[PDB]
């Protein structure tokens, strides 16, 4: 049900679009969200998705954080994907602005290869810091599994194809 994806290599797939509406559109079994280790969905990825669910993204994950504690940076746990997916993969990329380590980039990552197939940001790009270009290469260099970015800023993925 994917549609206008651009093919980058046998399993990873572009789009200049935002997740949300993407999401909205096709329902996929599994979107993955650029969460931060306490789950608090405030912007970004995180906090337009949490909008798209009316807060009961938020609600359940303080519910996850009050059972389980945080998350690591590199790691994931797998929520309700409310209206938008079956599920939602949370996952924790670093956050370059706040000092994390760049190496947890591809550790986050190996937490797709866990689903069949994924609806998914770049993670640690955006306000997370990190360059989006290391991003998709980490990403094509670690998943194995289907995976299908969508990328919001229309000149970013403009920048991303024609230097991949
Ligand atoms: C990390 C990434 N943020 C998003 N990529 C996809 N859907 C999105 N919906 C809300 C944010 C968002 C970068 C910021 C703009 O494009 C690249």
């Amino acid at each position: 049900s994917f549609s206008g994806y651009l093919k980058l290599t046998d399993n990873v797939y572009i789009k200049n679009a935002d997740i949300v509406e993407e999401a909205k559109k096709v329902k996929p079994t599994v979107v993955v969200n650029a969460a931060n280790v306490y789950l608090k969905h405030g912007g970004g990825v995180a906090g337009a998705l949490n909008k798209a669910t009316n807060n009961a993204m938020q609600v359940e994950s303080d519910d996850y954080i009050a059972t389980n504690g945080p998350l690591k940076v590199g790691g994931s746990c797998v929520l309700s994907g409310h209206n938008l997916a079956k599920h939602c993969l949370h996952v924790v990329g670093p956050n370059v602005n706040k000092g994390e380590d760049i190496q947890l980039l591809k550790s986050a990552y190996e937490n797709f290869n866990q689903h069949e197939v994924l609806l998914a940001p770049l993670l640690s790009a955006g306000i997370f810091g990190a360059d989006p270009i290391h991003s998709l290469r980490v990403c094509v260099d670690t998943v194995r599994t289907n995976v299908y970015l969508a990328v919001f800023d229309k000149n970013l993925y403009d920048k991303l194809v024609s230097s991949f």
